[PDB]
Protein backbone atom coordinates (compact mmCIF):
# COMPACT_ATOMS: atom_id res chain seq x y z
CA UNK A 1 0.00 0.00 0.00
CA UNK A 2 3.14 2.07 0.38
CA UNK A 3 2.36 4.94 -2.49
CA UNK A 4 6.17 6.44 -2.28
CA UNK A 5 7.38 3.44 -1.13
CA UNK A 6 7.28 1.93 -4.81
CA UNK A 7 10.59 1.93 -6.78
CA UNK A 8 12.35 1.26 -3.38
CA UNK A 9 10.48 -1.96 -2.33
CA UNK A 10 10.95 -3.16 -5.41
CA UNK A 11 14.69 -3.89 -4.90
CA UNK A 12 14.80 -3.85 -1.16
CA UNK A 13 13.19 -5.22 2.13
CA UNK A 14 12.58 -2.83 4.98
CA UNK A 15 13.67 -3.60 8.59
CA UNK A 16 14.23 -1.45 11.72
CA UNK A 17 13.75 2.07 11.02
CA UNK A 18 16.73 4.08 13.15
CA UNK A 19 17.70 8.09 12.67
CA UNK A 20 13.87 9.51 13.47
CA UNK A 21 14.07 13.24 13.56
CA UNK A 22 11.75 14.68 11.13
CA UNK A 23 14.24 16.32 8.52
CA UNK A 24 15.84 12.38 8.39
CA UNK A 25 15.37 8.62 9.48
CA UNK A 26 17.82 5.78 8.19
CA UNK A 27 16.47 2.52 7.76
CA UNK A 28 18.45 -0.21 7.14
CA UNK A 29 17.41 -2.88 4.89
CA UNK A 30 18.32 -5.74 2.58
CA UNK A 31 19.65 -5.53 -0.77
CA UNK A 32 17.23 -8.83 -2.32
CA UNK A 33 19.40 -9.64 -5.34
CA UNK A 34 22.37 -9.72 -3.21
CA UNK A 35 21.16 -10.69 0.20
CA UNK A 36 23.01 -7.60 1.57
CA UNK A 37 22.22 -5.44 4.48
CA UNK A 38 22.49 -1.76 3.67
CA UNK A 39 21.50 1.67 5.24
CA UNK A 40 18.83 3.84 3.58
CA UNK A 41 18.45 7.52 4.33
CA UNK A 42 15.04 8.61 4.03
CA UNK A 43 14.25 12.29 3.32
CA UNK A 44 11.10 13.98 2.60
CA UNK A 45 11.44 16.99 0.52
CA UNK A 46 8.64 19.13 2.58
CA UNK A 47 11.01 19.49 5.37
CA UNK A 48 17.50 22.26 1.72
CA UNK A 49 17.40 20.46 -1.67
CA UNK A 50 20.84 22.25 -3.10
CA UNK A 51 23.04 21.20 0.53
CA UNK A 52 21.80 17.97 0.01
CA UNK A 53 22.50 17.40 -3.70
CA UNK A 54 26.09 19.32 -3.12
CA UNK A 55 26.50 15.97 -0.96
CA UNK A 56 25.44 13.32 -3.26
CA UNK A 57 26.93 14.86 -5.96
CA UNK A 58 30.01 14.72 -4.28
CA UNK A 59 29.47 11.30 -3.27
CA UNK A 60 28.66 10.56 -6.75
CA UNK A 61 32.17 11.17 -7.88
CA UNK A 62 34.00 10.14 -4.41
CA UNK A 63 34.78 6.20 -4.02
CA UNK A 64 37.13 5.54 -1.12
CA UNK A 65 37.55 2.83 1.81
CA UNK A 66 37.18 5.50 4.52
CA UNK A 67 34.19 7.19 3.00
CA UNK A 68 30.80 5.70 3.39
CA UNK A 69 29.93 4.28 0.07
CA UNK A 70 26.56 5.37 -1.95
CA UNK A 71 25.13 3.23 -4.00
CA UNK A 72 21.68 3.81 -5.59
CA UNK A 73 19.79 6.91 -5.65
CA UNK A 74 15.95 7.48 -5.89
CA UNK A 75 13.72 10.67 -5.53
CA UNK A 76 10.28 10.17 -5.51
CA UNK A 77 7.70 12.61 -6.27
CA UNK A 78 7.52 14.47 -2.61
CA UNK A 79 11.09 11.99 -1.21
CA UNK A 80 14.39 11.26 -1.83
CA UNK A 81 16.48 8.18 -1.05
CA UNK A 82 19.87 6.91 -0.97
CA UNK A 83 21.18 4.01 0.30
CA UNK A 84 24.76 3.59 1.89
CA UNK A 85 27.31 1.10 3.33
CA UNK A 86 26.19 -0.53 6.63
CA UNK A 87 27.64 1.12 9.79
CA UNK A 88 26.68 -0.48 12.60
CA UNK A 89 29.38 0.24 14.82
CA UNK A 90 28.05 3.74 15.72
CA UNK A 91 29.35 7.02 15.85
CA UNK A 92 33.13 7.35 16.90
CA UNK A 93 31.64 10.19 18.88
CA UNK A 94 30.08 7.71 21.05
CA UNK A 95 32.77 5.43 20.23
CA UNK A 96 35.10 8.41 22.08
CA UNK A 97 32.98 8.72 25.37
CA UNK A 98 32.35 4.68 25.86
CA UNK A 99 35.89 4.69 27.00
CA UNK A 100 36.40 8.15 28.69
CA UNK A 101 40.02 8.90 26.81
CA UNK A 102 41.62 7.10 23.63
CA UNK A 103 44.97 6.02 23.82
CA UNK A 104 47.60 7.34 21.46
CA UNK A 105 48.55 4.23 20.29
CA UNK A 106 44.09 3.65 19.49
CA UNK A 107 43.78 7.24 18.41
CA UNK A 108 46.59 6.45 16.41
CA UNK A 109 44.64 4.10 14.06
CA UNK A 110 41.49 6.05 14.38
CA UNK A 111 43.61 8.99 12.78
CA UNK A 112 45.58 7.23 10.03
CA UNK A 113 42.49 6.27 8.87
CA UNK A 114 40.64 9.71 9.02
CA UNK A 115 43.62 11.38 7.29
CA UNK A 116 43.86 9.11 4.37
CA UNK A 117 39.41 9.61 4.14
CA UNK A 118 40.34 13.40 4.25
CA UNK A 119 43.69 13.52 1.94
CA UNK A 120 42.12 11.49 -1.17
CA UNK A 121 38.83 13.88 -0.32
CA UNK A 122 41.10 16.61 -1.03
CA UNK A 123 43.20 15.18 -4.77
CA UNK A 124 39.50 15.34 -5.92
CA UNK A 125 39.42 18.78 -5.40
CA UNK A 126 36.56 19.03 -2.27
CA UNK A 127 36.90 20.20 1.15
CA UNK A 128 34.42 18.35 3.73
CA UNK A 129 34.46 21.38 5.86
CA UNK A 130 32.10 19.58 8.58
CA UNK A 131 34.45 17.26 10.71
CA UNK A 132 32.93 16.28 13.59
CA UNK A 133 33.08 12.59 15.44
CA UNK A 134 29.82 12.57 14.85
CA UNK A 135 30.57 12.45 11.42
CA UNK A 136 32.55 9.31 11.28
CA UNK A 137 30.92 5.85 11.91
CA UNK A 138 32.55 2.46 11.95
CA UNK A 139 31.38 -0.64 9.69
CA UNK A 140 31.00 -3.80 10.69
CA UNK A 141 34.56 -4.78 10.44
CA UNK A 142 35.35 -1.60 13.14
CA UNK A 143 37.19 0.17 9.52
CA UNK A 144 35.74 3.76 9.38
CA UNK A 145 34.17 5.79 7.30
CA UNK A 146 33.26 9.14 6.77
CA UNK A 147 29.27 10.91 6.00
CA UNK A 148 26.85 14.01 6.33
CA UNK A 149 28.96 15.66 3.40
CA UNK A 150 26.95 18.43 2.73
CA UNK A 151 29.19 21.22 3.43
CA UNK A 152 31.30 21.20 0.70
CA UNK A 153 27.25 22.30 17.55
CA UNK A 154 29.83 22.05 14.28
CA UNK A 155 31.49 25.80 15.09
CA UNK A 156 33.42 24.17 17.51
CA UNK A 157 35.54 22.05 14.73
CA UNK A 158 35.43 25.37 12.42
CA UNK A 159 38.22 26.49 11.29
CA UNK A 160 38.85 30.37 12.38
CA UNK A 161 38.50 31.79 8.89
CA UNK A 162 35.54 29.54 8.22
CA UNK A 163 33.78 32.07 10.51
CA UNK A 164 35.40 34.40 8.64
CA UNK A 165 33.89 33.28 5.75
CA UNK A 166 37.30 33.49 3.62
CA UNK A 167 40.91 26.29 0.86
CA UNK A 168 40.88 22.78 2.04
CA UNK A 169 42.94 24.07 4.78
CA UNK A 170 39.97 24.39 6.68
CA UNK A 171 39.65 20.73 7.67
CA UNK A 172 43.36 20.51 8.95
CA UNK A 173 42.08 22.52 11.40
CA UNK A 174 39.28 20.38 12.49
CA UNK A 175 41.29 17.53 12.11
CA UNK A 176 43.52 19.16 15.06
CA UNK A 177 40.23 19.26 16.78
CA UNK A 178 39.47 15.63 16.35
CA UNK A 179 43.10 14.53 17.75
CA UNK A 180 42.60 16.75 20.58
CA UNK A 181 39.20 15.12 21.24
CA UNK A 182 40.39 11.94 20.52
CA UNK A 183 43.12 11.45 23.60
CA UNK A 184 41.38 13.21 25.78
CA UNK A 185 38.03 13.68 26.17
CA UNK A 186 37.00 17.30 25.43
CA UNK A 187 37.30 20.01 23.16
CA UNK A 188 40.25 22.79 23.10
CA UNK A 189 37.54 25.51 22.83
CA UNK A 190 34.30 24.75 23.94
CA UNK A 191 32.06 27.08 26.63
CA UNK A 192 28.09 28.01 27.23
CA UNK A 193 27.94 31.01 25.08
CA UNK A 194 28.76 30.79 21.47
CA UNK A 195 30.65 34.60 21.84
CA UNK A 196 33.34 33.29 24.09
CA UNK A 197 34.17 30.38 21.31
CA UNK A 198 35.00 32.82 18.41
CA UNK A 199 37.05 34.38 20.78
CA UNK A 200 39.06 31.57 21.97
CA UNK A 201 39.02 30.48 18.59
CA UNK A 202 40.52 33.34 16.89
CA UNK A 203 42.76 33.27 20.07
CA UNK A 204 44.11 30.25 19.43
CA UNK A 205 45.16 28.61 22.93
CA UNK A 206 44.16 25.88 24.56
CA UNK A 207 45.19 23.69 27.74
CA UNK A 208 47.17 20.82 27.41
CA UNK A 209 46.74 17.87 29.77
CA UNK A 210 48.70 15.66 32.09
CA UNK A 211 49.24 12.54 29.83
CA UNK A 212 49.61 13.99 26.41
CA UNK A 213 52.97 12.41 24.14
CA UNK A 214 55.61 14.81 23.68
CA UNK A 215 55.05 13.76 20.24
CA UNK A 216 51.59 15.03 20.07
CA UNK A 217 51.21 18.10 21.60
CA UNK A 218 53.79 19.23 18.20
CA UNK A 219 51.66 17.18 15.76
CA UNK A 220 48.42 19.68 17.48
CA UNK A 221 50.57 22.79 17.52
CA UNK A 222 51.36 22.20 13.75
CA UNK A 223 47.74 21.49 12.92
CA UNK A 224 46.57 24.62 15.45
CA UNK A 225 47.97 27.06 13.72
CA UNK A 226 45.30 30.03 13.26
CA UNK A 227 47.74 30.96 10.31
CA UNK A 228 45.99 28.73 7.10
CA UNK A 229 49.80 29.21 5.44
CA UNK A 230 51.75 27.97 8.45
CA UNK A 231 48.99 25.03 8.84
CA UNK A 232 50.61 21.82 8.21
CA UNK A 233 50.00 20.70 4.72
CA UNK A 234 48.29 17.71 3.57
CA UNK A 235 51.49 16.25 2.19
CA UNK A 236 53.61 16.46 5.30
CA UNK A 237 50.64 15.40 7.23
CA UNK A 238 50.96 11.95 5.70
CA UNK A 239 54.84 11.29 6.83
CA UNK A 240 54.53 12.98 10.15
CA UNK A 241 56.03 11.29 12.57
CA UNK A 242 53.50 10.93 15.12
CA UNK A 243 51.64 9.69 12.60
CA UNK A 244 54.33 7.09 11.27
CA UNK A 245 55.38 5.92 15.08
CA UNK A 246 54.56 2.36 15.03
CA UNK A 247 52.00 2.06 11.55
CA UNK A 248 55.42 2.98 10.20
CA UNK A 249 54.67 3.56 6.01
CA UNK A 250 53.00 6.19 4.14
CA UNK A 251 49.04 7.03 4.92
CA UNK A 252 47.95 5.06 1.73
CA UNK A 253 44.98 7.39 1.11
CA UNK A 254 44.89 6.08 -2.49
CA UNK A 255 41.79 4.42 -3.40
CA UNK A 256 41.56 0.98 -3.41
CA UNK A 257 38.22 0.55 -4.71
CA UNK A 258 38.65 2.14 -8.12
CA UNK A 259 36.14 4.09 -10.62
CA UNK A 260 38.13 2.78 -13.57
CA UNK A 261 38.82 -1.03 -12.99
CA UNK A 262 35.22 -3.42 -12.76
CA UNK A 263 35.74 -6.56 -11.62
CA UNK A 264 35.64 -9.38 -14.20
CA UNK A 265 33.95 -12.57 -11.79
CA UNK A 266 30.86 -9.49 -10.85
CA UNK A 267 30.70 -8.70 -14.51
CA UNK A 268 30.98 -11.96 -15.65
CA UNK A 269 27.85 -12.83 -13.15
CA UNK A 270 25.67 -9.65 -14.03
CA UNK A 271 25.67 -10.10 -17.43
CA UNK A 272 24.36 -13.74 -17.12
CA UNK A 273 21.64 -11.81 -14.86
CA UNK A 274 20.44 -9.45 -17.60
CA UNK A 275 21.16 -11.92 -20.69
CA UNK A 276 23.70 -8.97 -21.82
CA UNK A 277 27.25 -9.59 -23.79
CA UNK A 278 30.21 -8.87 -21.31
CA UNK A 279 31.39 -6.25 -23.00
CA UNK A 280 28.10 -4.41 -23.75
CA UNK A 281 27.63 -4.80 -19.89
CA UNK A 282 30.83 -3.60 -18.55
CA UNK A 283 30.68 0.00 -20.65
CA UNK A 284 27.30 0.58 -19.29
CA UNK A 285 28.54 -0.11 -15.35
CA UNK A 286 30.78 2.63 -15.98
CA UNK A 287 27.99 5.09 -16.96
CA UNK A 288 27.79 4.68 -12.59
CA UNK A 289 24.39 6.65 -12.99
CA UNK A 290 23.71 5.18 -9.14
CA UNK A 291 20.38 3.60 -10.27
CA UNK A 292 19.63 -0.12 -9.30
CA UNK A 293 22.60 -1.86 -11.63
CA UNK A 294 25.33 0.17 -10.18
CA UNK A 295 24.49 -0.45 -6.54
CA UNK A 296 24.09 -4.76 -7.44
CA UNK A 297 27.70 -4.09 -8.66
CA UNK A 298 29.03 -2.17 -6.22
CA UNK A 299 27.32 -4.85 -3.47
CA UNK A 300 28.55 -7.33 -5.41
CA UNK A 301 32.19 -7.25 -5.39
CA UNK A 302 31.64 -5.96 -1.87
CA UNK A 303 29.66 -9.26 -0.91
CA UNK A 304 33.46 -10.66 -2.58
CA UNK A 305 35.73 -8.97 -0.22
CA UNK A 306 33.06 -10.39 2.19
CA UNK A 307 34.01 -13.54 1.41
CA UNK A 308 30.80 -14.94 0.03
CA UNK A 309 30.09 -16.28 -3.64
CA UNK A 310 29.63 -14.16 -5.61
CA UNK A 311 25.51 -14.18 -6.65
CA UNK A 312 22.58 -12.64 -7.22
CA UNK A 313 19.48 -14.80 -6.52
O1 LIG B 1 23.60 1.45 9.54
C1 LIG B 1 23.78 2.50 10.14
N1 LIG B 1 23.76 2.63 11.54
C2 LIG B 1 23.48 1.62 12.52
C3 LIG B 1 23.10 0.32 12.21
C4 LIG B 1 22.90 -0.61 13.22
C5 LIG B 1 23.07 -0.28 14.56
C6 LIG B 1 23.46 1.03 14.89
C7 LIG B 1 23.66 1.97 13.88
C8 LIG B 1 23.69 1.46 16.31
C9 LIG B 1 24.46 0.38 17.10
N2 LIG B 1 23.49 -0.50 17.77
C10 LIG B 1 22.34 -0.84 16.92
C11 LIG B 1 22.85 -1.37 15.57
C12 LIG B 1 24.06 3.76 9.40
C13 LIG B 1 24.73 3.69 8.18
C14 LIG B 1 24.94 4.83 7.44
C15 LIG B 1 24.48 6.07 7.90
C16 LIG B 1 24.66 7.25 7.09
C17 LIG B 1 25.35 7.34 5.88
N3 LIG B 1 25.23 8.67 5.49
N4 LIG B 1 24.52 9.42 6.37
C18 LIG B 1 24.16 8.56 7.37
C19 LIG B 1 23.83 6.16 9.13
C20 LIG B 1 23.62 4.99 9.87
O2 LIG B 1 22.97 5.09 11.07
C21 LIG B 1 22.78 6.43 11.52
C22 LIG B 1 23.18 6.41 12.96
C23 LIG B 1 22.23 6.05 13.92
C24 LIG B 1 22.60 6.00 15.26
C25 LIG B 1 23.90 6.32 15.64
C26 LIG B 1 24.83 6.69 14.68
C27 LIG B 1 24.48 6.74 13.34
Amino acid sequence: GSKDYDELLKYYELHETIGTGGFAKVKLACHILTGEMVAIKIMDKNTDLPRIKTEIEALKNLRHQHICQLYHVLETANKIFMVLEYCPGGELFDYIISQDRLSEEETRVVFRQIVSAVAYVHSQGYAHRDLKPENLLFDEYHKLKLIDFGLCGSLAYAAPELIQGKGSEADVWSMGILLYVLMCGFLPFDDDNVMALYKKIMRGKYDVPKWLSPSSILLLQQMLQVDPKKRISMKNLLNHPWIMQDYNYPVEWQSKNPFIHLDDDCVTELSVHHRNNRQTMEDLISLWQYDHLTATYLLLLAKKARGKPVRLR
